[PDB]
């Protein structure tokens, strides 16, 4: 049923995921982690909010691990699941930018993602109306590449979204005086193909990576072998991304 309305929809939500204070403590570490980066500079720094956070911060590959998403995310799209990329989107207090309804443009690197990905929203803060949140369009994911049937994105801090990459979307600016954060762990099958190019993923669920270079976990934030790891994968996936442009 949950894939019923993903199907139709194109989007479902609430999906239950971390509890309130596991949110709480995951944003204090995500902001350290944040902070962390900028001092250091450079490639960590440059790429502090995508695409691979997952495979140097331990807050974030705990999250992409957690269960009750991983269940959810297997609902979706079986038992075979793959962490393809992360995303921090951070609207800050009082950010009076807009986002143009679009598709993320992901899915045309991605051949498969039609029946086989998704991409998981969890709020780290609360979404509201008003901080700067995002709208789906349902049914928009139909044919892959409105206004009326705008749908906001309201969530409480630890819920958690999942919508089709092919979902038009669009994001207000942050009316408030607090910061709206946001994790977006793209998941996908060994049966989703990379279009062009070598590309690399993180086995979560299953045994078979498909046409994925298997990337690995972090033991440690920052761990020399993880920085290194991160370093292969974003140079790898930024020039897959070159290509498709
Ligand atoms: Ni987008």
């Amino acid at each position: 049923d949950l894939a019923e309305r993903f199907r139709t929809d194109g989007f479902v939500f609430p999906v239950n995921a971390l509890t309130h204070a596991e949110a709480e403590q995951a944003l204090a570490e995500c902001q350290t982690y944040l902070r962390a980066v900028s001092a250091v500079g450079g490639a960590l720094a440059r790429y502090a909010a995508f695409p691979k956070i997952h495979l140097v911060a331990s807050w974030a590959d705990r999250i992409v691990h957690h269960p009750a998403i991983l269940d959810a995310v297997a609902s979706l799209l079986g038992p075979d699941l793959l962490v393809w990329s992360t995303n921090l989107f951070i609207r800050p207090a009082y950010s009076g930018s807009s986002l143009a309804w679009h598709q993320d443009a992901v899915y045309l690197g991605l051949d498969g993602y039609q029946q086989h990905a998704a991409r998981v929203w969890v709020a780290l803060t609360d979404t509201t109306i008003a901080n700067g949140t995002m709208r789906y369009a349902r049914g928009s994911h139909l044919h892959g590449a409105d206004e009326a049937a705008a749908v906001d994105v309201l969530l409480d801090a630890g819920q958690c979204s999942v919508h089709h990459l092919a979902m038009a979307h669009a994001s207000g600016p942050n009316q408030t005086d607090t910061g709206r954060f946001n994790f977006a762990i793209d998941y996908i099958t060994p049966r989703v193909s990379p279009t062009a190019g070598e590309d690399s993923a993180l086995l979560v669920r299953g045994t078979d990576t498909g046409a994925f270079l298997p990337e690995r976990r972090p033991e440690s934030d920052f761990d020399q072998a993880a920085l290194n790891d991160f370093y292969s994968a974003v140079t790898r996936r930024q020039k897959r991304i070159n290509q498709t442009v």
